[PDB]
């Protein structure tokens, strides 16, 4: 049923997440994205409500794809002999946050506030659906350049949310928290806050704070760009070494620097058009 129902187009890239092609749904001419994932490479499996064995990524996507969110939705999927195939939304025009920052450099605080907020809502939604993304970073965040709306991709590293300790991590090293580096254990929310702490620094300074493990474990943040006494506070609080000294989402979202956030449409007018 696959090859008939959608119309494949260009490639859009590949990595440790598979190979994505542009594509159109014939039924409506919705833009979509088609993501092929080989079975032989899938490390992490699960089971859907009806009790079928699929890749975790699919489980997680289905859980977060109900109604609107800052999360690129799974519209459908297929199984093949050696691949799985996932149809996803394709916002148009779009750009990932890595390219954006690689182009425009560090972001004005007003713009970083808008983006960071949207990531926070998006991550709150995942956590609400029982999902931990486990790999939050610039290149896993897309920007719909017209509506000013950020959306969250790949879930390939990613787990069912749980309150006990995690001992695996197939994510991004430089975004990993000191507790993991040192002890090979961490807890979801606290770890996620850390990664957000890294995300926010990247946004305002145009590059990540830490390169090597020694730098992470040492937890000391040097600012290369002019950033507000207040943003620095929020970043540092998010990158506290002791997980228990990091903020909750509420606390992050009630932090002074997070107040008077621009809505997505006005963000695009001022900062993207
Ligand atoms: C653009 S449209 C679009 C819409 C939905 C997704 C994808 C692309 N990509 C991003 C492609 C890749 C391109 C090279 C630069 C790094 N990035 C991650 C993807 C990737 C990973 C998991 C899920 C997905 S779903």
């Amino acid at each position: 049923p696959l090859e008939s129902q959608y119309q494949v187009g260009p490639l859009l890239g590949s990595g440790g997440f598979g190979s994505v092609y542009s594509g159109i749904r014939v039924s409506d001419n919705l833009p979509v994205a088609i993501k092929h994932v080989e079975k032989d490479r899938i490390s992490d499996w699960g089971e859907l409500p009806n009790g079928t064995r699929v890749p975790m990524e699919v489980v997680l996507l289905k859980k977060v794809s109900s109604g609107f969110s800052g999360v690129i939705r799974l519209l459908d999927w297929f199984e093949r002999p050696d691949s799985f195939v996932l149809i996803l939304e394709r916002p148009e025009p779009v750009q990932d946050l890595f390219d954006f920052i690689t182009e425009r450099g560090a972001l004005q605080e007003e713009l970083a506030r808008s983006f960071f907020w949207q990531v926070l809502e998006a991550v709150r939604h995942c956590h609400n659906c029982g999902v931990l993304h486990r790999d939050i970073k610039d290149e896993n965040i897309l920007i719909d350049l017209n509506r000013g709306e950020l959306k969250l991709i790949d879930f390939g590293s990613g787990a069912l949310l749980k309150d006990t300790v995690y001992t695996d991590f197939d994510g991004t090293r430089v975004y990993s928290p000191p507790e993991w580096i040192r002890y090979h254990r961490y807890h979801g929310r606290s770890a996620a806050v850390w990664s957000l702490g890294i995300l926010l620094y990247d946004m305002v300074c145009g590059d990540i704070p830490f390169e090597h493990d020694e730098e992470i474990i040492r937890g000391q943040v040097f600012f290369r760009q002019r950033v507000s006494s207040e943003c620095q506070h929020l970043i540092r609080w998010c990158l506290a070494l002791r997980p228990s000294d990091r903020p909750t989402f509420e606390e992050i979202q009630n932090h002074p620097w997070m107040q008077d956030v621009l809505l997505p449409q006005e963000t695009a007018e001022i900062h993207l058009h």
